[PDB]
């Protein structure tokens, strides 16, 4: 069975696997440890970006508001923001950079605009997500310590909320569309869920990775002849210095969309 294949995959991998697939044709679900908490790592960046889009629903100048990038703002891994030191980036550009390149400076600028991590949590609560919590900024939100509740969610909660954000009621249409456009242009996910799927399918996703070999991907999937699928694959391991395992996420994607 699908359940037996995921269990064997997890055993042989040496870690803990969390999967939630929602089939929007009939709201059927494939769940594996989907009520267990996992460290989100950079998959939390979707919530911070969405929180800014929500603000833009009532303020038509917000996304084009300029933000100055100073050398001191830079943290670790800054592929887009480092290209703009002593210049500016708009809030829209920072959302794009946070999502499509997983820029960490971009994420911190979004959090600071919103007023801190607790405002990202409050936004999640406003969508009906009672599980998501963001506690820290970059880079420390990726420590992914086993049993640590900070900066965690569950696979099912994140799958439900990702569906609401991209396909459902959470955002007005223009903002929903802008979020989907960003996810579809992600550059970081080619070896994760996407690699387990037919090459013709269209995918929007956001990866995450952290310590304890924590390796994550969340995706919206548009088949060519079927209703969309939403898939969350979270994976973490017991040793702090474990290698990340994007191949495990690809394998899990292949198992749960078979037939």
């Amino acid at each position: 069975s699908v359940q037996q294949q995921l269990e064997a995959l997890e055993k042989s991998s040496g870690g803990r696997l969390g999967v939630a697939l929602i089939n929007t044709a009939d709201n059927s679900q494939i769940l594996y440890r989907a009520d267990e908490r996992f460290a989100m790592c950079a998959t939390s960046k979707v919530m911070a970006a969405a929180a800014v889009l929500k603000q833009s629903e009532s303020d038509k100048h917000l996304l084009n508001q300029r933000v100055e990038i100073k050398k001191s703002d830079l943290v670790n891994y800054n592929p887009i923001a480092e290209k703009h030191v002593n210049g500016t980036m708009t809030l829209a550009e920072l959302g794009a950079a946070a999502l499509q390149y997983s820029d960490n400076t971009a994420m911190n600028k979004l959090i600071a605009h919103l007023g801190g991590p607790d405002k990202v949590t409050a936004f999640a609560r406003s969508l009906g997500d009672e599980t998501f919590r963001l506690d820290r900024t970059e880079p420390t939100l990726n420590t992914a310590i086993p049993g640590d509740p900070r900066d965690t969610t569950t696979p099912l909660a994140m799958a439900q909320t990702l569906k609401n954000l991209t396909l459902g009621k959470a955002l007005a249409e223009t903002q929903r569309a802008q979020l989907v456009t960003w996810l579809k242009g992600n550059t970081t996910g080619s070896a994760s869920i996407r690699a387990g799927l037919p090459k013709s399918w269209v995918v929007g996703d956001k990866t995450g990775s952290g310590d304890y070999g924590t390796t994550n991907d969340i995706a919206v999937i548009w088949p060519e002849n079927h209703a969309p699928l939403v898939l969350v694959t979270y994976f973490t391991q017991p040793e702090q210095k474990a290698e990340n395992r994007n191949d495990i996420l690809a394998a899990a994607a292949k198992i749960v969309t078979h037939g």
